[PDB]
């Protein structure tokens, strides 16, 4: 009543990641009933931090009664991105596709990868564990969802303030490099580069061999898409090691010489303007529908054989097609030619007409 | 009599928001009779502050005998904007449209949204509450009116002094961003951008992901309408989340290819001059009457189906049509194409001939 001063502080900040927790599943943060979403959530936030190099933000957790008593929503920067439904006390199990037999569990879905799911009681673990199922506790069904959301939205999770912390962690290793890098690219320019690297989900663990490449290639162009190409050409090793396995033989698609040429025409035309697009899209010659059609099949065709999906392109089209594979197909990999080692021999599968 | 020095201080300042309180309803601020307009008014000024991000001004309250003993006027920056009439002691109830039955209450109107209203005694609440009505105390009839006035005039409520407080509240989060933003856009330039964002009523809660976008896009253009487009493309998520619901399917209008083209002609023509208008209006080819005619129907046609009103345009016409929907229709939403996610599939309703 005597809040007679309202101050800007009364306005609550917004947070990058936040969890909404409905009634039936608030027995997960209460610090007594073996709160998983203070360790399991840190489990993901660590076993993914140390993997992608930069400390992922702190997942905050709130419980808005506004929603159904047994659901949760994950919010990126202000508001929901994905919203799942948790069974009251029936643990979920997944059948990868090699498991056989079913259990009495109520059908559901996998909120992570859109797989069929059965929600089984706490006792039937044996029947799941002895039939070959992939059972998971309640909290993990969330934590895996948060992991997928982080791994997808990696870009927006990298703030204009980590670019300070990255240079700190890099001065710890090569203290003379940053002192020569920060004077070559102002942090506004650096961040765009890390954004372009994290969009296509490239790990920034070995920051030295990344600042080295930015410092090198900074002379020619300060464009943050020509720079993100060079860093990827320098990380070709870990790129392919993460996309495909250590098997030297490699299977991938390739652009159809016709369609591939048809695009380069568009880029050259748009080159009339001052590269109005960086490379994300210069021209939409109505083949965008053809793409939005094939790229799902392109993922699925290679998912008729089990091998991970990859796609080869010209380097000049590399940065473009990354945007499509980032929106249309939830899973893909667009690699250039020079981004693949001369060690791993590749095997084209076919064109795309 | 010995006020022999008259000093500039004797001149009373003017205030952004101020309330006028006639006789019959001064029993609302007197601090004894459960003064609602020191808590309810703060109720709105808080549950709207924390929503739109920036601390709304302090509503001042005065009682000029000049007016009828039972009316009130709300004043923005010097003088009345809206003026309501309060029944002596008969509480008002509203029938949303789904409620059935009437009560003895004297007819009136809803000062908020122009709805039919009945003013009932304090006892008939049950008959209202058991018939399905929306009854409200005297003070709330005001407080809701103040809320509507704030939510409409948000722009003029954002002073050239908050741009200091916004950077303070943003240094609290990303202290290295402002120190790199304030050196990129002088506060005179920043404010115009926040003005353009608040005109179409976009929340500024997540200031980090807004300064980030202004800092980014500041290289190309310092025009505060090309900047307000990029911030909205970056907030597309919360934009649509606030206009429509979380339902992925979406229904909206679209410009008639003919009329849409007819405007772009006008913009290109005006491009002869140095973009004499930012984008609010380059050319009035007498289709302004057609607009002032349709936009009311455009609101109402979609109010024949209950779904919230939206309108799609070209991005190059986006900033223009925002001015019309800000004046002609008290409620509308003009969204571009790139301002809508690729997640929510849209459903056009029809052109506008």
């Amino acid at each position: 009543e005597e809040d007679t001063p309202l101050t800007w502080d009364d306005i609550p900040h917004v947070h990058t990641l936040s969890l909404a927790l409905g009634y039936r599943l608030v027995h997960l943060v209460n610090k007594d009933q073996g709160a998983p979403l203070s360790q399991r959530i840190r489990g993901v936030r660590r076993n993914l931090s140390e993997q992608v190099g930069f400390l992922l933000p702190e997942v905050r957790i709130r419980d808005n009664l506004s929603l159904k008593p047994n659901q949760y929503t994950i919010s990126l920067n202000g508001e929901v991105i994905e919203q799942g439904f948790i069974e009251p006390e029936r643990l979920m199990a997944i059948a990868v596709g090699d498991t056989y037999g079913e259990i009495d569990g109520i059908l559901g879905s996998d909120p992570a990868y859109q797989l069929p799911a059965v929600w089984i009681e706490h006792q039937d673990k044996a029947k799941a564990l002895n039939m070959g199922y992939q059972v998971v506790d309640d909290g993990t069904v969330i934590a895996t969802h948060i992991s997928k959301i982080m791994k997808t939205n990696l870009a927006e999770l990298f703030t204009h303030d980590d670019v300070e912390a990255m240079t700190q962690r890099l001065t710890q290793q090569a203290p003379k490099l940053a002192e020569a890098l920060a004077a070559a690219l102002n942090p506004a320019q650096q961040l765009k580069v890390y954004r372009q690297l994290l969009l296509d989900q490239v790990p920034l663990k070995d920051i030295r061999t990344i600042a080295n490449t930015m410092l090198e290639s900074s002379e020619n162009t300060k464009d943050p898409i020509l720079l993100a190409a060079d860093v990827r050409c320098a990380l070709k090793r870990t790129l392919v090691n993460l996309i495909a396995g250590q098997k030297p033989e490699l299977n991938v698609y390739a652009l159809s010489d016709e369609l591939e040429q048809m695009l380069l025409t568009s880029l050259q035309q748009a080159q009339a303007s001052g590269t109005v697009v960086l490379d994300s899209f210069p021209i939409e010659p109505n083949i965008l529908g053809q793409f939005q059609q094939n790229l799902p099949l392109i993922r699925q065709q290679l998912k008729q054989q089990g091998l991970p999906p990859i796609l080869l392109v010209m380097p000049q089209l590399r940065p473009l097609l990354a945007r499509y594979a980032r929106t249309f197909t939830q899973g893909l990999a667009v690699l250039s030619y020079n981004e693949i080692p001369e060690n791993k021999q590749i095997n084209v599968v076919g064109n795309l007409g």
